[PDB]
């Protein structure tokens, strides 16, 4: 056989690695405090919105069912004006933004930066200050995209690795941007996102001057780092690691019966007004209000979850109050994002996980005396479990809670639970989430023109 | 045309994603249970070599002509006993192993575990015992790959996927249980061991089962985690962060001549021998012996590098001797590379970086009263400065300081040097080492072929 021949050209190639250009090198460094810039907007929106809400609700607050009424329309109009942008100016826009750059980055899908910056900017804004269960990863992901092909036509930077490396290193700057967390930009980047069936030249060390260029830029602004505020929680001994097992069982159990719930809701939604724009964004309208109603009384089922991570993870959450937490969770997650709106569901499933976590280990440390254990262990090994098990992106999830969290004496209970979640949503008929919603938007644009 | 005929395939690529066979996710399961106990086994042998000789020197410690001797005697004897079993068994054994392992996920340089495994193991142990200043990380990834291809031929497993995803599990448990860093060791066989250029489909599910099955076994075995002993070292405000750019950047210019360093001295001691065994056997044993010297005087200047770093970051040592540690450890490191011995060179990085970091902290805080810095700050931030430098993979870096250390809060800091050293090695015109190890020895098995 002539099998010098690959070889030789092995010679070449192995001494001829990591050579990005300038050109790209720099434009990263551009992309990155572009999307630095613009995630401080957006979270700086996003918490004046919050804060011109909660201070009418406090104001006149003397009439209660009027106050019920103005915190229901308070809600409603700002969904509404966050339903309509998206149903007139970007249809690609409504939705976690990763299924369309994931797309992107496999030449399907086209990036629309100038349509799709002021919808996911100026409605996201509108339907996440409106007190809806999402996380503004969504449309920040969604936005550095368009920002990572927003300079490059701007530029009129030709090339074909010059594409994918910004379009992908906006994007993974966003990610960066939205929890505080520079690993996590990377490790979703180059392990979820990528194209998983194919070989795409992606610049790792573009993504990493995009993702310190935006997360300087994001620590700059934005002080007082206190994301996710769990204490130092105790060590998990090395004879129960077996119970972290057990959680990873019961979260990859749970995972793709929640993959089918939210893929069975948008279809079940999609017939409530048909396409029709004037009642979808009346439709969107009336759940935006039923998740500031929701905000209002029974604070905790409604909101991004990140004010709630702390009050659990061994906090005073008894059982009878964290299961209906979690009931009202899993009705309001499913029912504002598989309805059309801005927003990406990482942060409420987090707070799911968290959620279920600590349902978990109440019933751990009541059984199993013996062991010293801390019910609030179980909550940071299985907050990234149901990101581990309906994404199916774990070495992401491990790393992002890693990066929020601080803890990292319960790294092997993370990374067991991580690995046996997503054990059970393989063995168990599922799909990940961010690619079965991406295979069936290129199924319904495929079914639309034959 | 290819748009639609290429969206019909990507939605049953997309739709059937992330489905690894039970088969391979079991043997992965039994690679990682091997791996880690004979990890435990390699490192019970030379802590217990190093042991059975820093307590036998001492038995006669007022004769100092015969102390001399003994040490350099009784540590050349057990380098001799490494040069000779990889000179006369298995000469692929020889340098790291790492340049090997991941040619041989390359489908050329083949794996022969009947060879190597009883060569790597006890050469290994022996030069290791023998005080030299080498890491046991590239005699437990190659340990690692071999023993994943052990059981390949034991049980008759057969596939290109199954092959691959068996030889890179094995050498990411290898890293998972020679620094007890469970993430370090799958983000080393996702950015650098993997091939770059094809796509090869290692299951990711797999190799982290196999991580997570060796950690345990080492964590059973060896309690109380102790490789780096750093306290808790003060933040790093955002003022000061181009300080973590200069120790980039002169990081990122002592990389590629060190890697050329490294590159000339195997081209050198080449000349000593000239490829005889009974010349390279005693040349060796020399070599060997200047580190069990100066194990006894000036015991710094050698061992593995593990100790001397909680006597850095911020410790006693003084500039003057801060010095004298990066001139003539940088000179052993080299000479105990390149010459053959099989241990692989990623320890004594991680104990250089450290050097060189408390080195530029020592004269930051000196230069700089207006910041407030810390010594140990910078060292914690350059540790895996070279590691991004000479290697360049600077997440695995990252990944594996944040591992060892945990020291989270400088994570900017590590990440900016990271890059900084990647950027400058690249605009220099350096190349990674375990790259240009491989594109020697494939250019010399080529030229070798007449």
């Amino acid at each position: 056989q002539a099998a010098r021949l690959r070889r030789r050209q092995l010679i070449r190639q192995l001494l001829e690695r990591d050579k990005t250009p300038l050109a790209i090198l720099f434009m990263a460094a551009v992309v990155g405090t572009l999307v630095g810039l613009a995630a401080v907007a957006f979270d700086k929106g996003v918490a004046w919105l919050q804060n011109q809400r909660m201070g009418a609700l406090v104001h006149t607050a003397d009439n209660y069912p009027l106050l019920l009424t103005v915190a229901f329309l308070c809600s409603a109009v700002l969904a509404m004006f966050g339903y309509f942008l998206v149903r007139k100016y970007a249809p690609e826009a409504g939705g976690s933004g990763i299924p369309e750059i994931e797309g992107a980055l496999e030449d399907q899908r086209p990036v629309r930066w100038w349509r799709v910056l002021p919808v996911k900017f100026f409605g996201g804004l509108g339907t996440l200050g409106g007190g809806m269960v999402l996380g503004r990863e969504g449309p920040t992901v969604q936005i550095g995209g368009n920002i990572g092909r927003m300079v490059l036509d701007i530029f009129r930077l030709k090339g074909d690795e010059a594409r994918h490396t910004l379009l992908a290193t906006g994007a993974a700057a966003g990610l960066a941007a939205a929890f505080n967390a520079p690993l996590a930009g990377i490790l979703f980047i180059i392990e979820e996102m990528r194209p998983q069936f194919r070989y795409t030249l992606i610049s790792i060390k573009a993504v990493f001057i995009g993702v310190i260029m935006s997360t300087i830029m994001y620590r700059i602004f934005n002080h007082e780092v206190a994301l996710i505020d769990v204490g130092k929680l105790s060590d998990a001994p090395l004879n129960t690691l077996w119970l972290y097992l057990i959680l990873g069982i019961i979260f990859g159990i749970f995972g793709p019966i929640f993959n089918k719930w939210v893929l069975g809701m948008q279809d079940l939604l999609h017939r409530v007004h048909g396409g029709n724009i004037t009642k979808w964004v009346l439709m969107g309208g009336a759940i935006g209000g039923l998740c500031g109603l929701l905000g209002f009384v029974a604070p905790a089922t409604s909101g991004g979850g990140f004010n709630l991570i702390p009050i659990a993870t061994a906090g005073n959450f008894s059982m009878g109050m964290l299961v209906f937490i979690f009931v009202a969770r899993v009705i309001t997650t499913l029912l504002c994002f598989s309805s059309g709106a801005p927003g990406g569901i990482f942060a409420p499933m987090l707070a799911l996980g968290t959620v279920l976590g600590t349902a978990f280990g109440m019933v751990a440390v009541e059984l199993f005396p013996q062991y010293h254990l801390e019910a609030g262990t179980f909550a940071i090994a299985g907050m990234g479990a149901l990101l581990a098990a309906s994404i199916r992106a774990p070495l992401t999830g491990i790393i992002l809670v890693l990066e929020m969290t601080d803890n990292y004496q319960l790294i092997l209970p993370m990374i067991i639970t991580g690995l046996g979640a997503t054990l059970l949503a393989q063995f168990t008929g599922g799909k990940p989430l961010y690619s079965a919603i991406l295979a069936r938007t290129l199924a319904k644009q495929e079914a639309e023109q034959l």
